[PDB]
C-alpha cells in the first residue's frame, strides 16, 4: 500500500524577460542576479494570466497528459497566496473551467508558499485514511509573485502553476506517511495585506526565518526517520543518505543556503559534535560535492521562471525528476516546503519505477518552449495594467485566460 | 479506534442588536425576520473584533476549558472566508497570540461557508491516516458575515468563531470515516471579490444551489451508509434512522427547507416512489414531527448570533449537544455542510459517552451572557468604521482584540 504523487504538469505565463535586462534597467550589476541569485529568466504576466487561468491550464494539462478519468477525482485543492475572492475559491473556478463532475471536495489552502504542501498532505492523508481509496486527488499550486518596480524582491518575481496528481499509485513519489517534520511560528517576514497588489517583505529576515523553520522541520523528520530505520548515524550523515533533497526555491541560490543549513543540523547534533569547531562544521556543511550530488539538478526550471510561491518546491521536484526519474526509481528523497508567516515541513518519499514515464508525458521542455521574451519596458507596461484589464490575446490550445470581469463575475476563455 | 470532534468552544462579538429593531429601522414588517427567517438577535462587530481576534478567543477558550496540552497540537487550521491577508494565514496569527509551540501545521482553508468542514476533514484524515496518532488538531471556523446597509442579506449577518478539538478521543462526535457524500459545482450564488467589504449574492439562487448540493451530498452519504449497514430501506426512511441532523444555517428557517429537501431525496428515490405523487411526497417530507425530532433543537445559538459562515453548522452542532449530549450518547447523527461557490458535504458520526462533560465545560450560556445590546444607530456607526479603526475598548479576560495596524503589521491585545 502506497500513497503520494502519481504525476505532475506545469503551466507558465506566455511571457518572460531576461534577468540581465532587468538588472541593466535598474542600474544593477547583472552578476548580482545571475551569480548572486542564480536567476536566468523571469516570468511576467498580464491580467489575463491570473491564478485561475494558470491553475486551470496546469490541471487541464495534467488530465490530458496523464489520461485521468475526471470522475475518479474526489478532491480538488488549490494552494495559493494569490486568491481572487474572499469566499469563492480558485478550486471552484478550476472545476467549472475543466467541466469536472460533482463528486469531489473543492477548496483553497493558504499559507504563503507552503499552501500547496498543506493541500498535498490533506489529499495524501484523505487517501491514506481510507476515505479516498479507489479515487485520486488533484492539488494545484498556482501563484503570481509580485513585489513591484524598483524593489529588492523584483528580480525574484515569477508566476505559474504545478498540478499534482495524488493517488494510491504514487509513480513519482510514494510518500512516507507520518514521518513529516514540521516547524511553525508567528512572524512577519513576508506578507501581503488585503487590497495591496505588491508583497511586503523583510528580505534577509525572511531568509533567517526560512533557515530556522527548515532546521526544526528537518530535525523533526530525521528523528522519525531514525526510529523507522530509514536513516542512521553512521559514516554518512543522516541527510547524506537521501538520494536527493529538493527545497522551496524563492531564488535559486537559496537552495545552497538551505542545503548547507540542513547539513549543519546533522553536524551540530552529531554525538561527536563537541570535537568539531564552527569553522570545520561550516566547511563540511558547504560541501560542493554534497550539493552537486543532492540538489544541483533540481533548479533548471526554477531558474527560468522565478518564484512561484506554493509551486516553487514542486517545480524543483519537476526539474529533478524530468532528467533523473529512471536513476532515482526505488531511492528515497527528501523535500522541504517553506511558507512565510511562517511554517516549514520536511517530508520524504521513494521515487517510483514508472516515474520516468509520467515525466515524459509531462513534456516539460515543450511547456517552456512556448514562451516569448519581451522587453522590460513591455514587462512594466503589463505590470501597471489593472487586474480587470487582460490583454486581447487568445489562450494556447487547451489553456485558459481571463477575458473580463462583468458585473463582478470573472469570465474566462479556453484556447 | 475512533476519530472526530472531542470538544468545542465558541466566541461571539461583544455586541448584538434585536432583529426587530433592524426591521423597524428598514421599514420591514418585524415578522419577516422573526417568523420568515427565524432570527432573534444579530451579532454586530467593530473593527477590533476581526477574524483573528474571534478565532484566537475561541481557540484559547477551547484550550482553557478542555485543559488541552498545547504541545500535543500537530495541526492548527482556520476555516474562513474573511481572510485578512493574501499570504499570511489567520492560523499563524492565532498560533502567535496563543503562544503555541512550533511542532504543528498551520494554514487557512477557504470555500465560503464550507471552509471549516474542509479543514475538519483534513484534521480527521491526518489522524485517521496514522500521521496524527497520539496528537490532536484544532480547527477554528471564524467569520464575520457582512452584506451591507439596506441589502436583502443584512438581517442574516453575524459573526463569531467555533474552535473544534479533533483527536482520537472524539467525545462529541466519532465520525464515520470514508462515508462522506459530496457534491460541488462552479456557481456564482454568493461571492465577495477582493477589496469588496460586502458580499455579493443572488439570494434565492443561493437557496436553490444549497438544496441542489445538499441533495447530491446526502445521496452520496446514504449510498455508502446503506452498504455499511448503518441505514436501511425499511418502514423508516434512511434519513429518519439518524437521531438528529444538523445543517448549515445561513438563517434559521433554512434548516426546515434543508430537512424537507433531505427527506424528499428519500421519498423520490424510494423503490416505490412511482406509487406517490409530488403532493403526497411534499406533505410527508415537510413532516413537522420529523423536523421537531431531528432538527428543531439545533438552532438556539444560531438564532441569537446570525450567519457565521464556516461556523454556522458547528454552532448548530453546539446548540444540539449543549442540551442533548447525554441522550444522544451512542446515537448516530448527520451533518450537512454547505459552501457557496459551491460545495456540499454530508457526513455522520456517533455522539460519545463523555459528550455532556465536554459541552458543560464549554459553558455556552456564559459565552452568550457576556454580550450587550446596542442600537441600530450604533450598529451602523460601527459598520462604517474602517477595518483599521478598532474601538478603544479592552478585551474580556482571555479574549483578544485588534488594537491597530502599524506599518502594515496587525497588533493585538489580550484581555
Ligand atoms: C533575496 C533578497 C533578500 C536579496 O536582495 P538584496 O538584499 O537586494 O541582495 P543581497 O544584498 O543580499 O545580495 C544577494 C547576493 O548576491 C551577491 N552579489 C551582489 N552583487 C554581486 C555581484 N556583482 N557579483 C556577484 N554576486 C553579487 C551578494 O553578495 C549576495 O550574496 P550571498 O547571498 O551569497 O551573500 C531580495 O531579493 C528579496 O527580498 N526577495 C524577496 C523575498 C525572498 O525571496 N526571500 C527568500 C526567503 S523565502
Ligand atoms: C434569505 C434571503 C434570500 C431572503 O431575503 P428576501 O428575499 O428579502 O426574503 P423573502 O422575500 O424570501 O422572504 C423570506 C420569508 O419570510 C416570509 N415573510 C415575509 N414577510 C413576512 C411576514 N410579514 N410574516 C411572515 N412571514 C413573512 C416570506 O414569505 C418568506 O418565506 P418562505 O421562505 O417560507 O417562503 C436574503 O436574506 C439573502 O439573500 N440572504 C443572504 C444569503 C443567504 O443566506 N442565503 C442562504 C443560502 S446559503
Amino acid at each position: 500500500k502506497r500513497v503520494g504523487i502519481e504525476a505532475l504538469a506545469v503551466a507558465v505565463p506566455s511571457r518572460y524577460v531576461d534577468i540581465e535586462d532587468l538588472a541593466r534597467a535598474r542600474g544593477v550589476d547583472p552578476a548580482k542576479y545571475t551569480a548572486g541569485l542564480g536567476a536566468r529568466e523571469m516570468a511576467v504576466t498580464d491580467p489575463g494570466e491570473d491564478t485561475v487561468a494558470l491553475a486551470a491550464t496546469a490541471a487541464a494539462r495534467l488530465i490530458r497528459q496523464q489520461d485521468v478519468d475526471p470522475s475518479r477525482i474526489g478532491m480538488l485543492v488549490v494552494g495559493t497566496e494569490t486568491g481572487i475572492d474572499h469566499s469563492k475559491p480558485v478550486a471552484s473556478h478550476v472545476q467549472g473551467l475543466l467541466k469536472l463532475p460533482r463528486t469531489m471536495r473543492t477548496y483553497d489552502t493558504q499559507h504563503a508558499c507552503y499552501g500547496g504542501t498543506a493541500g498535498l498532505m490533506a489529499a495524501v492523508e484523505w487517501i491514506a485514511s481510507g476515505a479516498g481509496a479507489g479515487k485520486v486527488a488533484v492539488v494545484v499550486c498556482s501563484d503570481i509573485a509580485r513585489y513591484g518596480l524598483n524593489t529588492a524582491g523584483e528580480p525574484t518575481q515569477g508566476g505559474g502553476a504545478v498540478a499534482l496528481l495524488v493517488s494510491e499509485q504514487p509513480d513519482l513519489l510514494a510518500m512516507d506517511v507520518g514521518l513529516n517534520g514540521v516547524c511553525s511560528m508567528d512572524v512577519y517576514d513576508f506578507w501581503r495585506p488585503v487590497g495591496r497588489r505588491e508583497a511586503l517583505v523583510d528580505g534577509h529576515y525572511s531568509i533567517t526565518c526560512y533557515l530556522e523553520a527548515l532546521s526544526g522541520a528537518y530535525r523533526g523528520w530525521r528523528e522519525k526517520a531514525l526510529a523507522a530505520g530509514l536513516v542512521r548515524w553512521s559514516d554518512a550523515l543522516p541527510g547524506e543518505q537521501l538520494a536527493r533533497i529538493a527545497y522551496h526555491v524563492p531564488f535559486c541560490k537559496m537552495a545552497r543556503k538551505a542545503h548547507t543549513q540542513l547539513r549543519l543540523c546533522d553536524l551540530e547534533d552529531a554525538a561527536d559534535a563537541a570535537a568539531s569547531t564552527p569553522e570545520s562544521r561550516e566547511a563540511q556543511a558547504k560541501s560542493a560535492a554534497s550539493y552537486d550530488a543532492q540538489v544541483a539538478t533540481s533548479l533548471g526550471l526554477n531558474s527560468r521562471i522565478g518564484n512561484v510561491y506554493t509551486a516553487s518546491l514542486y517545480l524543483a521536484l519537476a526539474g529533478l525528476l524530468q532528467h533523473e526519474a529512471g536513476a532515482l526509481a526505488g531511492q528515497r528523497i527528501g523535500l522541504l516546503s517553506y511558507g512565510s508567516g511562517c511554517a516549514a515541513e520536511f517530508y520524504s518519499g521513494t521515487v517510483g519505477e514508472k516515474a520516468a514515464e509520467r515525466m515524459a508525458k509531462a513534456d516539460l521542455e515543450a511547456v517552456l518552449a512556448r514562451r516569448e521574451r519581451v522587453s522590460i519596458e513591455e514587462y512594466e507596461r503589463l505590470m501597471k495594467l489593472p487586474a480587470d484589464a487582460p490583454e486581447a490575446v487568445a489562450p494556447s490550445p487547451g489553456a485558459f485566460r481571463l477575458t473580463e470581469i462583468r458585473d463582478h463575475r470573472r469570465q474566462y476563455a479556453e484556447g
